[PDB]
C-alpha cells in the first residue's frame, strides 16, 4: 500500500502510524536517538505487558498502565514509571491509536534508534483496556531467581527467554535503585544494544557506585555503572548463567531472540490474528558500534565464571 505522503506499507490500515512516528522520533525520542526515553519506553512495554496472570487477572499488553495509571503507578514494582507515562499519555490522547498500541509501538520505534538494534514486530489493533493490573506482577530486584523465573513463567516466559528479554538492560539506567545517582546506565554502552551488559554483569563487584545499602543493588564492577541483585543472581544461578554468557559476544542471538521474545510479550493479553501486522513501519536499525570487550584494564580472571559446560570466551579489554 502507498499512504497519502507516499511511504509504503504491506497494509494500508498502518499508514495511520506514519505520523505517530514522526511525532515520537522528534518529541519522545529528541530527534531519534538511543535516550532516556527509549529506555524508560522500553520499560513500559514490559511493566504494562507484565501485569497479566491466568490466576490472578490483568489484561497484558493492554496499555492499563496508561489508562488506569492512578492505581498502577502507586504499585513499589512501578517506582518512576509515572514519568513516561505522563510523557507518553499526550501523545496517545492526541493520535487515534489505543494506548496499549501506543506503548508497545513506541517501544519498537525506540530500540530500532539504537545501534546494534532490532525492529520489534509489532502489530496493530489492540482494543482499549478493562482493568488493572493487579499489584504484585512485575518483578524486583531484590526478588529470588526462584521468583523472578515463577512469574515470568506464569506469564508464559521460560528461563531461557527471561534472559533473552534482559538484553533489555544493555540499553537501560536506574533512577530510583539509588537515587543519589539517577540514571546511572546498567552496561558500559547504554545508547547502543550490545553484550556489554551480559559480559559486565559477569565481572566480580567492586564497588557501590552510590551509597552502600540500597534494595536490591550489587555492587558494581565499575564506577560509571550499577548492577541490580537480581542480574546478579541471574548471571551466576544454575539455572540462568549458561544461557546468560551465551549472550556474550553473539549479537546475532541477542538480536533473534530479543525480536522474537519481545513480540511475544507485546502480545500478552493479544490475539495476534485480530490484528494487523504494522511491522514495516518500524525503522531500520543502526549496526552495532563497538565490539565485545572487557573494560580497560580488566582481564579474564575478572570474570566470575559460572557456566560449568563451557567455559567464559576470551575477550579482550579496551586499551
Ligand atoms: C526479569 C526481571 C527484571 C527486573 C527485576 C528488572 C528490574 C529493573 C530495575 C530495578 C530497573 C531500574 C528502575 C529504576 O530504578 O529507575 C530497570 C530498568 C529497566 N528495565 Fe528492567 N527488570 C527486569 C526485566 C526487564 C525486562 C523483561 C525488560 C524489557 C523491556 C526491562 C527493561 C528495562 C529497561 C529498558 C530499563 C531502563 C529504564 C530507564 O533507563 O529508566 N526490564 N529494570
Ligand atoms: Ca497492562
Ligand atoms: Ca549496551
Ligand atoms: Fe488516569
Ligand atoms: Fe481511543
Ligand atoms: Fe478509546
Ligand atoms: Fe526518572
Ligand atoms: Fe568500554
Ligand atoms: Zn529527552
Ligand atoms: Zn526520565
Ligand atoms: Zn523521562
Ligand atoms: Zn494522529
Ligand atoms: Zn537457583
Amino acid at each position: 500500500a502507498t499512504c497519502d505522503d507516499g511511504r509504503t506499507t504491506a497494509n494500508a490500515a498502518c499508514c495511520i502510524l506514519f505520523p505517530i512516528l514522526d511525532d515520537i522520533q522528534e518529541n519522545l525520542f529528541d530527534g531519534a536517538q538511543c535516550g532516556e526515553e527509549v529506555h524508560e519506553s522500553l520499560r513500559l512495554t514490559f511493566h504494562d505487558a507484565i501485569g497479566f496472570s491466568p490466576t490472578l487477572g490483568g489484561g497484558g499488553a493492554d496499555g492499563s498502565i496508561i489508562a488506569f495509571d492512578t492505581i498502577e503507578t502507586n504499585f513499589p514494582a512501578n517506582a518512576g514509571i509515572d514519568e513516561i507515562v505522563s510523557a507518553q499519555k499526550p501523545f496517545v490522547a492526541k493520535h487515534n491509536i489505543s494506548a496499549g498500541d501506543f506503548i508497545q509501538f513506541a517501544g519498537a520505534v525506540g530500540v530500532s534508534n539504537c545501534p546494534g538494534g532490532v525492529r520489534i514486530p509489532f502489530f496493530l489493533g489492540r482494543p482499549d483496556a478493562v482493568a488493572a493490573s493487579p499489584d504484585h506482577l512485575v518483578p524486583e530486584p531484590q526478588d529470588s531467581v526462584d521468583s523472578i523465573l515463577a512469574r515470568m513463567g506464569d506469564a508464559g516466559f521460560s528461563p531461557v527467554e527471561v534472559v533473552w528479554l534482559l538484553a533489555s538492560h544493555s540499553i537501560a539506567a536506574a533512577d530510583k535503585v539509588d537515587p543519589s545517582i539517577p540514571g546511572t546506565p546498567f552496561d558500559s554502552t547504554p545508547g547502543v544494544f550490545d553484550s556489554q551488559f551480559f559480559i559486565e554483569t559477569q565481572l566480580k563487584g567492586r564497588l557501590f557506585p552510590g551509597t552502600a545499602d540500597n534494595k536490591g543493588e550489587a555492587q558494581s564492577p565499575l564506577q560509571g555503572e550499577i548492577r541490580l541483585q537480581s542480574d546478579h543472581l541471574l548471571a551466576r544461578d544454575p539455572q540462568t548463567a549458561c544461557e546468560w554468557q551465551s549472550m556474550v559476544n553473539n549479537q546475532p542471538k541477542i538480536q533473534n531472540r530479543f525480536a522474537a521474545t519481545m513480540s511475544k510479550m507485546a502480545l500478552l493479553g493479544q490475539d495476534k490474528t485480530k490484528l494487523i501486522d504494522c511491522s514495516d513501519v518500524i525503522p531500520t536499525p543502526p549496526a552495532l558500534v563497538g565490539a565485545a570487550h572487557l573494560p580497560a584494564g580488566f582481564s579474564l580472571s575478572d570474570v566470575e565464571q559460572a557456566c560449568a559446560a563451557t567455559p567464559f570466551p576470551a575477550l579482550t579489554a579496551d586499551p
